[PDB]
């Protein structure tokens, strides 16, 4: 509740609130490179951000969140795996405190220094809240971060977390065109799973792009200054915010590329 990413409360303890965190297919996990198999049944892949509309950023004490006008039929993933179409609700990213770690997908156990979720979900339920209660009702397309050339399309984001420190706290984000922190190829590698974060519900089609993005330290030591403490408590540097990988249980992970 109450959950978090700390020694009493981390994702080691999920299971006594949330059971479903030793689920059939609970996310992540380590994508075996050698394992994934090439499937020509699935469908080109479509993102088409042009129409986003961006809100607000929000401190929710576990991650920030960058919220979209999900009311209309604009910004969608549709194509490879998924049957139907996908309207963009938010995106969020799970970042370490050192470089070495920080996503939550692993490649090959791999570990990058974060992780940018776009969360999506299937318009046929009408709304997120009844999507969340279906097996296909939501895709996540997840990208990783590697620490090198800075990102430009992520600055304005790196800029507003000033603004926004502690738990609770959210600023006006309007404008902001995700379109600007998708790598060159939609390459990627698909599977069924979950949420990351309690309550952990298995609704997720997974789409884990294979090239990961540049961003510079600069760039994530401002991610790093953020905290998971309301204004005014003692201060807690929100890093480390990500779940460890999970038992691949019966799934297969399919490969969009030969
Ligand atoms: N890492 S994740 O995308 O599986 N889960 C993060 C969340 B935050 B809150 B809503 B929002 B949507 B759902 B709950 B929590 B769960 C997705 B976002
Ligand atoms: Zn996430």
């Amino acid at each position: 509740h109450h959950w978090g990413y700390g020694k009493h409360n981390g994702p080691e303890h999920w299971h006594k609130d949330f059971p479903i965190a030793k689920g059939e297919r609970q996310s992540p996990v380590d994508i075996d490179t050698h394992t994934a198999k090439y499937d020509p049944s699935l469908k080109p892949l479509s993102v088409s951000y042009d129409q986003a509309t961006s809100l607000r950023i929000l401190n929710n004490g576990h991650a920030f969140n960058v919220e979209f006008d999900d009311s209309q039929d604009k910004a969608v993933l549709k194509g490879g795996p998924l049957d139907g179409t996908y309207r963009l609700i938010q995106f969020h990213f799970h970042w370490g405190s050192l470089d070495g770690q920080g996503s939550e997908h692993t490649v090959d156990k791999k570990k990058y220094a974060a992780e940018l979720h776009l969360v999506h979900w299937n318009t046929k339920y009408g709304d997120f809240g009844k999507a969340v209660q279906q097996p296909d009702g939501l895709a996540v397309l997840g990208i990783f971060l590697k620490v090198g050339s800075a990102k430009p399309g992520l600055q304005k984001v790196v800029d507003v977390l000033d603004s926004i420190k502690t738990k609770g706290k959210s600023a006006d984000f309007t404008n902001f065109d995700p379109r600007g922190l998708l790598p060159e190829s939609l390459d990627y590698w698909t599977y069924p799973g979950s949420l990351t974060t309690p309550p952990l519900l298995e609704c997720v089609t997974w789409i884990v792009l294979k090239e990961p993005i540049s961003v510079s330290s600069e760039q994530v030591l401002k991610f790093r200054k953020l905290n998971f403490n309301g204004e005014g408590e003692p201060e807690e540097l929100m890093v480390d915010n990500w779940r460890p990988a999970q038992p691949l249980k019966n799934r297969q992970i399919k490969a969009s590329f030969k």
